[PDB]
């Protein structure tokens, strides 16, 4: 409808612009300070009557996503700007200013990326695909570190990819550069822009178990949709890191 | 030493035609062919009295005509041209190139290390705890218990952590340029690393066995590091807890 | 403010469009830019009203048509808004190059999201200016030939780039000192007049009497050689003198 | 094989000056290019002769083997930061144009021919414009230092043109003028006051990529006596004929 597009178009221009600082200051906290200022400060000024992730409209908004990436200058950064409405993810942009790649989406006006059409792969078999996952701060607190499902998918498909960023990790599921993604111990700033972006481009977002996706578990599985229940059904019967030898 | 500029400006050369090669493609066997036949080709044209090594002279050329064979099949922007020079078994040159960035790597004995021309030097950190590692998974994983699982979950625990981009080459190249701290790998063959081992060195790095006895390529062992890190990394290698006892 | 809000919505109607004729890359491109540029002023500003009233938006979805046939890369969008006549806001996106140029009234001026600001010159000698000519140039003496021709004796030179809106660009961030021409339109200016006047620069008529955009004449410079130009441009000898 | 030897290390040297352009970006950045040139074009070729308008004559003139090198077309632009400024690297053999490389750095465009090898920029292919009414064409030309001095200064070819085509375009750099009549920008180009260096490399990647360079009354180039008439083949003989018949300015 109209509005999605007046909100995409937002989104977009603040992306952008929140984007730019973080190349200006490239020549890291400074840096998350002051992309966040100006993203903030342009959804305010357009949606005054929005809410920020903290009512119809609520913007889910990482101002970099890689902090840890950014910190050490490792290419996989970005600024990712997701827009719930009654709380389901209907908006979403994710930039990379580095590689200058703009990932858009929106329900029912379809995904891009630099403006172009993107979509998944079609790859169902664990063995031909390529996937990616990450780990979680609180991972030495707990024995469910992901460890297990790393070792486990590495070991059943092509390869798992570790970029470091999450937002860029559901983009490049949403374009086809893997197949699928999961992660434990996201947050919500990190993943609403990616999801629908993914949903847009055909891909699926579920839990591990397939059951709805419930974000505040902190647990997504976002594939191309024709590798999820095979990768459902892996990341499940996962064995322990102790059944290893 | 005019020698090894010599040989740098060639395989620059080479690397950027195998590359623009590999970016027309895109638009993956024959991708790997076609970029080989044009490397080799310049190669052969400028030193028709070199070895080559790809797939005892004095002079062995070691070549990867895409690196990141999988990346690549997946469009994932992670692949690259090596192309690295063996003067008496030893890496002296080294040419790494990522089309789809745009990113071209060079480096030579005494001559420096570059990124696009402008110099580039590996990272100060001393710290796992304070570190950025990337490591690898080799192709014989499921045969042996030695799969790096191990080592990759234990340094996950103890670094920031442990990145798998796809692409031993470009690995070395983020060592060099210092956006990772340090680098390791089982598995992995001399036309993955050569051109990566002689950039690091040149850019400040440190590349030895995982002992930090010295590099032993034909063992397909590496650690490649900022120098700073090496004693803390190879120590967290040698120790090395078993996957079975988390 | 107001003119932020504006400028935000200009900038993505530019990037958009300028995607558009990227994809192209003439009679179809230009039409389809229109399209998108239309489409996202009326979504976000219905009550504004379009050039292509308190706001009038001066579009020019493909400046540089010649240009963009022949592939010579010198093509742009050009999106400007005139409040009560004034222009106040302004985006031109050269997409081949992919420069986004960008200013409002008292935000300032920026190329790619970078401040830009005009040159020091203060010399017509050292001066490097620009012009163009008008599709009516074979129907008029006054075809800026010998306008053409003294300034190129009097300066480093007079570049023809094909393009009025990227020449203004041009001003703003520097890369030449001046830029006059005759037979231009509203929308091909309206956007690089407030860009280079947030720039630093000056824009009037070439006697330097305040800008008539209505008679086609331009005189845009960084503000510095703008009484030495408009000078040459009231002594310009007519052709039949040399 | 023999011209592709030629190319590789032109095409090596063009990158690496263009490099130490965009790091300057005048005296300095000019002179630093050239000795960056020179510097792998003698290491390489070590028995080739250098024409350049800096360092002069390098060996005898008379070389089979003789660059003709610009480190920095289009001075002016660059000191302005216009954006139309290059490398430029000719190799002639026994006189004759027969290997080019032009760099532009600034928007990373890099024109590469050699004698029956081809012409491309960024490494794919390019070829001249199909335009054959000069009504329907898009020049480029350019004015001398000595304009002042003479009163053949090219205005009324300008304007001459300008009247008979869709427009005559002013970049400040006639090598990357000649690469724009190659890859098909442009249609035509003439110009008079240029100097070897400026040209050398850019007549063999536009006759590689189809087209046809003369003086202006379309007898063979000759280089020595600075003009050049260089066109997409097609517009040619229409492009001569209007040069034959330029009215002079006070017939205005």
């Amino acid at each position: 409808m109209t509005n999605l597009q007046t909100f995409l178009d937002i989104a977009t221009e603040a992306a952008l612009a929140a984007g730019a600082v973080l190349q200006g200051y490239l020549g890291v906290t400074a840096a998350d300070k002051a992309s966040e200022a100006v993203v903030l400060e342009i959804i305010r000024r357009h949606f005054p009557q929005h809410s920020i992730l903290a009512n119809e409209y609520l913007w889910a908004i990482d101002p970099l996503d890689g902090t840890t990436n950014y910190a050490h200058q490792y290419p996989a950064f970005c600024v990712s700007i997701g827009l719930l409405i009654n709380g389901v993810p209907q908006v979403g942009v994710i930039y990379d200013p580095f590689h200058d790649e703009l990932f858009r989406g929106a329900a029912g006006l379809g995904a891009t990326r630099n403006r172009r059409p993107i979509k998944v792969s079609d790859t169902s078999e664990l063995s031909k695909s390529l996937l990616v996952t990450g780990f979680a701060y609180d991972r030495r607190e707990t024995p469910d570190n992901n460890y297990a499902e790393f070792c486990h998918l590495t070991h059943l498909t092509q390869g798992v990819r570790r970029s470091g960023s999450a937002a860029l990790d559901l983009a490049h599921v949403a374009c086809g550069r893997v197949d699928g993604y999961w992660e434990r111990g996201i947050s919500p700033w990190d993943v609403v822009a990616g999801v629908i972006l993914l949903e847009e481009a055909g891909g699926k977002v579920t839990a591990y178990d397939s059951t709805p996706l419930k974000i505040a578990t902190g647990r997504i599985l976002a594939t191309n949709g024709s590798i999820h229940d095979n990768l459902s059904r892996a990341l499940m019967q996962v064995p322990p890191l102790s059944a290893w030898e």
